[PDB]
C-alpha cells in the first residue's frame, strides 16, 4: 500500500471567505522568489493555482487563488479586487512572452475578453473573444502550433494569437488540443470532434452521437504516427450516445466502446499502465555463425535504425550501416537499403573475389516475408565461393549485423565486407505496455492499446459521469498507478490491476477534475495535491485544496514533473521553466504519456 500523509491544506481566506470550495482541477507552476535570488525559477517551490467558489455556485464564476507550494498560504495580495474565471475549468499557464516569469490564462461567461495574469494575479493583457456566455468557456491549452515562436491559446469558442488575438472561430469546445497529424510540421487543432489546420481549415470530423469531450494523443499500434483518443459522456438518460475511442490520424477509427454497464466518460489518462516500457521492446538474444573471413578485421556490431540498414555493393558487398553516413567497409557501392522487420532468411555468398583475389563477401540475398528478394552483390563476383543460408527463427526478427572488414594493406575503395554475422531477436508487441483509462457514471475501466478491457474498478460518480483520472508511478518500478476520484474518496489503483493501493477522504460533487502529482521542491519527492468541496450533501467532507505526501521518509515519490500547466498536459508543450518549446518532439514518439506525471526517457 502507498501511505500517506498531510502536507498542507488550505480552506479558508480572509479575501472572500465564503469562496471556498474548488471543483476544477489544480495548476502547478512557479509564482514567486522562494530562495530570494531575485528569480523565479526551477530552483524555487512550484506553486498551485485554483478556482474557488461559494455553496454551489460552481456555475456563477470563481476566484483564481495562488497558493505556495511551501505552505498552501496564498502569494497573492487580491489588491485589484479578485480575478473572476469560471469555476469549473482550470485555468493555463506559461511564460508566454518569454520576460522570465509566468502568465495565467483564463476567462469566464461574464467577461468578453480572454483574461491573461501576470504572476501577481495582475492583469496584464486581454484578447477580445469570438463568442460570449457560456459557449466562450472551457478548457484552455498553449502551444506554438504553426513554430513562428509565438504561442497560441487553444478555447473553447476558437483559437488566439498571444500577440494579435482571434485567429479563427469554432463553435463551443469544452476540450482542444494541437498535435502534428500528418507529419508536415505544423500542428493541428482538435476540438469536439473536428481536426483543423492551424489556419481553421476543415480537415476531417469524428461523427459523434454527442459533444466530444477530451482526448488524448498517444502511439498505440506498430507505426510512427499518432493516435487519438477521445471521449463522449452523454448523459446518464442517453448513456447509448456515450462512448470511448480511439482514431487514427485520419479520423478513421481503430475501435469503439459503447458500455451500457458503465456509460459517460469525458477524460482519459495514456500511460504505461500494464508494463514497464522496456516489457515491449525488440532486443537482440541470438545470432548466426560467421560467414566469410575474420583475419585482420574487428568486429563492429551495426544495429538497424527505424528497422532499416544501408549496404553499399557493386560486384562485391562494400559496406553495412545502420545509414548512409555510419557504414562499415570500403568506400565504394552503389547504395541500397533493407527493411529488416521483412527479412525471413539471408543467402550469404562469401570467398575469393576474381577481380582482387581477396577473400570476402561477394553477396547476400534477403528473402522477405512476401516471398521477394533483394541482393547486393553478385556471386557471378567468385573466383571460388561458399554459399549458406541463416534463416531468421520464427518469431525473431532481423535487428543487426557484425560487420568485419579488413583494412590493412588495402586502398579505402577497394576495402570490403569480410565476414558478416546476423543479430536476432525475439518479436513484441510495441504498445502492450500501454493502457487507456477513464471515469464513467459507475467505475474506471482500463483498456489496452487494442480495445479489450483489462479491468474495472466501481466507482461512484452518478452526479458527473465525467471525473478525471491521472497517472503516477508512486512505486517507482516504471509502471504508472491511476488516480482516481469519487463523491467521497481519492484512490490510487494498480495500473495492471486495478487494486486498490491507497484511500484519501477527499469529497467533491465531482465534475471532470483530477489529482495531479508534481514535485514542487525540485528534490525527487513529489507531492500528491487535490481539491475538494462539501456543498452537497452526498459529497460533505472537506473543502479547498488538499497536498500529501509520502508518510515513509525511505518511500520517496520520484520522477515527477515540476510543472503540470495545464488540463491537457503531457510535458512536451512545457518546460520546466514555464517556457513553451517552438517545435517540440513528438510526444508520442517520446514519453508516449498523456495526464501523467512520471518522468520518462524515451526507448
Ligand atoms: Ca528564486
Ligand atoms: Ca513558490
Ligand atoms: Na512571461
Ligand atoms: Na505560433
Ligand atoms: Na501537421
Ligand atoms: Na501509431
Ligand atoms: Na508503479
Amino acid at each position: 500500500d502507498i501511505q500517506t500523509k498531510l502536507k498542507w491544506s488550505w480552506s479558508t481566506s480572509v479575501f472572500h471567505p465564503e469562496s471556498n470550495q474548488v471543483m476544477a482541477a489544480p495548476i502547478v507552476v512557479q509564482l514567486n522568489d522562494d530562495n530570494g535570488d531575485g528569480k523565479i525559477d526551477e530552483k524555487d517551490v512550484a506553486d498551485i493555482i485554483v478556482v474557488t467558489f461559494e455553496g454551489n455556485k460552481y456555475a456563477n464564476g470563481g476566484y483564481i487563488r495562488a497558493l505556495s507550494g511551501v505552505d498552501g498560504s496564498e502569494l497573492w495580495s487580491y489588491s485589484n479586487g479578485g480575478v473572476i474565471a469560471d469555476a469549473r475549468y482550470a485555468p493555463a499557464a506559461a511564460d508566454l512572452d518569454g520576460d522570465g516569469l509566468i502568465e495565467i490564462v483564463s476567462t469566464s461567461a461574464l467577461t468578453p475578453y480572454i483574461n491573461i495574469l501576470d504572476h501577481q494575479g495582475n492583469i496584464k493583457k486581454q484578447l477580445l473573444k469570438s463568442a460570449s456566455g457560456w459557449r466562450s468557456v472551457g478548457d484552455i491549452a498553449l502551444a506554438d502550433i504553426n513554430g513562428d515562436g509565438n504561442i497560441e491559446i487553444l478555447a473553447a469558442d476558437g483559437v488566439y494569437s498571444y500577440e494579435s488575438g482571434l485567429l479563427f472561430s469554432h463553435d463551443w469546445a469544452p476540450s482542444s488540443i494541437a498535435f502534428d497529424s500528418n507529419g508536415d510540421g505544423q500542428r493541428e487543432v482538435f476540438a469536439n470532434g473536428t481536426l483543423y489546420q492551424n489556419n481553421g481549415a476543415y480537415l476531417w470530423q469524428y461523427q459523434a452521437n454527442d459533444t466530444v469531450w477530451f482526448s488524448s494523443v498517444a502511439n498505440l499500434d506498430g507505426d510512427d504516427k499518432p493516435e487519438l483518443v477521445v471521449s463522449v459522456p452523454a448523459s446518464l438518460s442517453t448513456p447509448e450516445n456515450s462512448e470511448i475511442a480511439v482514431l487514427e490520424h485520419d479520423g478513421s477509427v481503430k475501435w469503439r466502446v459503447n458500455n451500457l454497464s458503465n456509460p459517460g466518460g469525458s477524460v482519459q489518462a495514456v500511460s504505461s499502465f500494464l508494463g514497464k516500457p522496456s516489457s515491449s521492446a525488440t532486443t537482440v538474444d541470438a545470432q548466426s555463425a560467421v560467414y566469410g573471413y575474420t583475419d585482420w578485421a574487428h568486429q563492429q556490431r551495426v544495429l538497424a535504425e527505424n528497422h532499416q540498414l544501408a549496404i553499399r555493393s557493386g560486384a562485391v558487398v562494400d559496406a553495412i550501416g545502420a545509414n548512409s553516413q555510419n557504414m562499415i567497409g570500403g568506400s565504394g557501392g552503389s547504395l541500397s537499403t533493407i527493411d529488416t522487420s521483412k527479412v525471413r532468411a539471408i543467402d550469404v555468398t562469401y570467398g575469393k573475389n576474381k577481380y582482387t583475389w581477396k577473400y570476402g563477401v561477394l553477396e547476400m540475398s534477403f528473402t522477405l516475408d512476401n516471398g521477394a528478394k533483394v541482393t547486393v552483390g553478385s556471386k557471378d563476383s567468385a573466383f571460388t565461393s561458399t554459399t549458406v543460408r541463416y534463416d531468421i527463427p520464427q518469431g525473431s526478427q532481423l535487428l543487426g549485423m557484425n560487420v568485419w572488414s579488413k583494412e590493412k594493406h588495402l586502398f579505402k575503395h577497394k576495402q570490403q565486407v569480410n565476414a558478416v554475422q546476423f543479430l536476432v531477436g525475439k518479436v513484441t508487441a510495441d504498445q502492450s505496455h500501454m493502457g487507456i483509462v477513464y471515469a464513467g457514471y459507475y467505475a474506471v475501466d482500463m483498456y489496452d492499446a487494442q480495445g479489450n478491457k483489462v479491468w474495472s474498478v466501481a466507482n461512484d460518480d452518478l452526479n458527473s459521469g465525467k471525473i478525471g483520472v491521472s497517472a503516477y508511478d508512486f512505486t517507482g518500478d516504471g509502471i504508472d498507478e491511476v488516480l482516481v476520484q469519487d463523491r467521497l474518496r481519492m484512490r490510487i489503483l494498480d495500473g495492471q490491476t486495478g487494486r486498490v493501493m491507497g484511500i484519501i477522504a477527499n469529497s467533491s460533487g465531482t465534475l471532470w477534475e483530477y489529482p495531479v502529482v508534481a514535485d514542487l521542491e525540485g528534490n525527487n519527492n513529489a507531492s500528491l495535491i487535490m481539491v475538494a468541496n462539501d456543498y452537497d450533501r452526498e459529497s460533505q467532507v472537506n473543502h479547498g485544496v488538499f497536498v500529501y505526501e509520502s508518510a515513509n521518509p525511505s518511500k520517496p515519490w520520484r520522477n515527477a514533473t515540476r510543472i503540470w500547466n495545464q488540463y491537457a498536459f503531457n510535458f512536451s508543450d512545457i518546460n520546466a521553466n514555464g517556457t513553451i518549446p517552438t517545435n517540440a518532439q513528438p510526444s508520442w514518439l517520446t514519453h508516449n504519456s498523456f495526464r501523467s506525471a512520471t518522468i520518462r526517457v524515451p526507448l
